[PDB]
């Protein structure tokens, strides 16, 4: 807390009294729509807490790129008063678009989505010092009304680091190799087939028993013979349990604009 007020520029310091709060949009604490220098925006405010805290204001006040949500500040003062404070994007969460208002959207549309999603990720994969976002899901991808996208949320975002293996079992193998940025590429993935299908992955089963079924019987989604080669392809790398196997996200990026090209 002290090396934090250091080090994060002067100017993202914030007073709690300086923000105003109006509408609770999501409930580890909670997020408010509120008000803060003449700005619409959104508040995350808090119930180890301390580390995770600062960790997250350290990665949020590096961040500037048009597909990362946009930083505004955080309160310091102390732990009781601990806020972070980021643009409000008014067309809402990707979730909320496909599974609650289920508005259809076109594959220009979708695609324009993915596209800007993959920007965001290759932005904070290819910083000089990486971040794997390790949360990613359409709850943390925002919507502005004209239809780009930004990823949003750092609360579980961390920086990249830089027995005989014969006989362990596969989770074990697993637990001892340790996550790359690559994580977030299968995270992107069920994202991108959430996106075409427009249903939430494994709708039927619980959370805990879709990520059994995935990384112990190995299942991934059905891909239907209607999803375009191209993006098939993107999902099927892009979930392979072997994380050195799925793409970078500049090529994401470079396969989905050459679809935008054809749509
Ligand atoms: C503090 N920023 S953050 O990136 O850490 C973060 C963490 C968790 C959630 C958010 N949510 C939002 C939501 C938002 N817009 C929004 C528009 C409409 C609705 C409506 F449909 F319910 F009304 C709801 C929300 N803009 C920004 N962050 C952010």
């Amino acid at each position: 807390i002290l090396l934090l007020r250091a080090g994060l520029p002067s100017h993202f310091h914030l007073q709690l009294s300086e923000i105003e709060f109006h509408e609770i949009i999501g409930s580890f604490g909670k997020v408010y729509k509120g008000r803060c220098r003449n700005k619409i925006v959104a508040i995350k405010r808090y119930r180890s807490d301390v580390d995770m805290f600062c960790r997250e204001v350290s990665i949020l006040c590096q961040l500037n790129h048009p597909c990362v949500i946009q930083f505004v500040g955080a309160c310091l003062n102390d732990p009781s008063q601990f806020a972070i404070v980021t643009q409000y994007i008014s067309g809402g969460s990707l979730f909320s678009l496909l599974h609650e208002q289920k508005r259809i959207l076109d594959l220009q549309s979708k695609l324009i989505i993915a596209v800007d999603v993959a920007k965001g990720m290759e932005y904070l994969h290819n910083l000089t010092q990486p971040i794997i976002h390790r949360d990613l899901n359409s709850h943390n991808i925002l919507l502005y009304e004209d239809g780009h996208a930004v990823v949003a949320d750092f609360g579980e975002s961390r920086f990249l680091q830089s027995g005989n293996l014969r006989w362990m079992a596969p989770e074990v193998f697993t637990q001892c190799t340790r996550y790359t940025i690559k994580a977030d590429v299968f995270s992107y993935a069920l994202c991108l087939w959430e996106i075409l299908t427009g249903e939430i992955p494994f709708a039927h089963l619980k959370p805990a028993a879709a990520a059994a079924d995935m990384a112990y019987h190995h299942i991934r989604p059905p891909i239907g013979y209607s999803i375009p080669k191209p993006i098939s392809s993107l999902l099927i790398r892009g979930w392979n349990a072997c994380p050195e196997g799925r793409p970078e996200f500049s090529e994401v990026v470079m396969k989905l604009e050459e679809c935008l090209c054809n749509i």
